[PDB]
């Protein structure tokens, strides 16, 4: 129903493989690969504010689903894309050659990003406040 | 007694002036000044693990009070210093020309970093799980 919350990374798969494929330096990959931080989502209807802890970087993006928005990626590149809400619990977008699916089930968010044959998956749990 | 917990930044003073003084790139100052992230402390006796969200960077440091430690600073430089316990609720250290005081008051942490005539203050609040 609502994505709002603070989410603690629990586990992830193919962080190093994904970050290498998009061109992150090995130095940043090694620094960030073991960080299990907290991301925050604030949802207000179709409007979302994301404060994402991804490795050693914090990225803060904002968008209304269905509207074109400029979003900062891991590389620092700002891409223009549209994020759609599928049902009430799935955010889906494409940018460059990446497909991204953010799915909320109960208190668990599963983020799946697909680049070629690499499936980068993050599983995070809502902090119960 | 224990610093352990996750803390969300509530307010801060003189971020830009302090970051300019230590030489952070202007582009990182502008993107980081408005981020209100979550920092995590894990304390085991005199041993501390810090996962700090500062602006758009995540910094992970470990140390034992009273022992010389190698710590990463906001610029990425590693410094060697000793962190002391003042009382039971203050961590105090000096490195280069900076004095840092981390004070725990119930659910509030206040971090004060003095560089010459600039006092960079951060106030954070424990996330109640
Ligand atoms: C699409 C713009 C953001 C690009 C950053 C990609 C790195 C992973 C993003 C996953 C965040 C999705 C929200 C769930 C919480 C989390 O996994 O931190
Ligand atoms: C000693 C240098 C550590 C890294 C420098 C980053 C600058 C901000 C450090 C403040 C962290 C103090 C921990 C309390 C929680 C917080 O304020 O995030």
């Amino acid at each position: 129903s609502s994505f709002s919350g603070k989410y603690q990374l629990q586990s992830q798969e193919n962080f190093e493989a994904f970050m290498k494929a998009i061109g992150l330096p090995e130095e940043l990959i090694q620094k960030g690969k073991d960080i299990k931080g907290v991301s925050e989502i604030v949802q207000n209807g179709k409007h979302f504010k994301f404060t994402i802890t991804a490795g050693s970087k914090v990225i803060q993006n904002e968008f209304t689903v269905g509207e074109e928005a400029e979003m900062e990626t891991m590389t620092g590149e700002k891409v223009k894309t549209v994020v759609q809400l599928e049902g009430d619990n799935k955010l889906v977008t494409t940018f460059k050659n990446i497909k991204s699916v953010t799915e909320l089930n109960g208190d668990i968010i599963t983020n799946t990003m697909t680049l070629g044959d690499i499936v980068f998956k993050r599983i995070s749990k809502r902090i119960l406040e």
